[PDB]
């Protein structure tokens, strides 16, 4: 009986095997655009993604994994609200059964079609599963998919899904280039939080980006063909995987811009 995104093992019920699902600095929130304050100290974000190495996809019973060869300094996320240096290790998406839901943030209460998540780790703690102990360890960039022209550089992304249909299965994904996925602006909010998904780890600074990307109808329709189980088990469509908003708390969201 373990965790996903149904009516009896879904978000409300994690709590039960993950207490932290009701801490101090739980992911995602809703961004109040009003609230979030201008914060002239920040940096403009550094994405360095010219050496990255990609490797694999798979599809792990929640979402599709992007993997990338994470050995040395490759595809680096610096600068912003950041501390040294972030290894890029993969990126997934969250979405929906339906193009008015699936973001996990959501700005001024608006749910976007689906939200891509670009996961780093800080390279001061050695390895990921050191970092995510840490409450600087990880950080993910968080860009918001629209339906509407298609992206170019999801295309590859979208024709391979078929291969790795069912919970478990995994492809061979070499050479393809995330800068492909990346809106023009970097103009950014963030604030430190967690995993949205269990373990639900308090290890995150968010940096997710105000403009968002545009996918067609058709590329978001093969993500919801994806299914959550495995091979030769009921099919149940990979759709809604993902946790709604939570309390802000004792926390403020910063932006990069005026
Ligand atoms: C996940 C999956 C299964 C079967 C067909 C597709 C297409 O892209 Se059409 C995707
Ligand atoms: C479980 C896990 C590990 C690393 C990153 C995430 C997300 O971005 Se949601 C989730
Ligand atoms: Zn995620």
């Amino acid at each position: 009986h373990h965790w996903g995104y149904g009516k009896h093992n879904g978000p409300e019920h994690w709590h039960k095997d993950f207490p932290i699902a009701k801490g101090e600095r739980q992911s995602p929130v809703d961004i109040d655009t009003h609230t979030a304050k201008y914060d002239p100290s920040l940096k403009p974000l550094s994405v360095s993604y010219d050496q990255a190495t990609s490797l694999r996809i798979l599809n792990n019973g929640h979402a599709f994994n992007v993997e990338f060869d994470d050995s040395q300094d490759k595809a680096v996320l610096k600068g912003g609200p950041l501390d040294g240096t972030y290894r890029l290790i993969q990126f997934h998406f969250h979405w929906g059964s339906l193009d008015g839901q699936g973001s996990e943030h959501t700005v001024d209460k608006k749910k976007y079609a689906a939200e891509l998540h670009l996961v780093h780790w800080n390279t001061k703690y050695g390895d990921f599963g050191k970092a995510v102990q840490q409450p600087d360890g990880l950080a993910v960039l968080g860009i918001f998919l629209k339906v509407g022209s298609a992206k170019p550089g999801l295309q590859k992304v979208v024709d391979v899904l078929d291969s790795i249909k069912t919970k478990g299965k995994s492809a061979d994904f070499t050479n393809f280039d995330p800068r492909g996925l990346l809106p023009e602006s970097l103009d950014y909010w963030t604030y430190p939080g967690s995993l949205t998904t269990p373990p639900l780890l308090e290890c995150v600074t968010w940096i997710v980006l105000k403009e968002p990307i545009s996918v067609s109808s058709e590329q978001v329709l093969k993500f919801r063909k994806l299914n959550f189980n495995g091979e030769g088990e009921p099919e149940e469509l990979m759709v809604d995987n993902w946790r709604p908003a939570q309390p802000l708390k004792n926390r403020q969201i910063k932006a990069s811009f005026k």
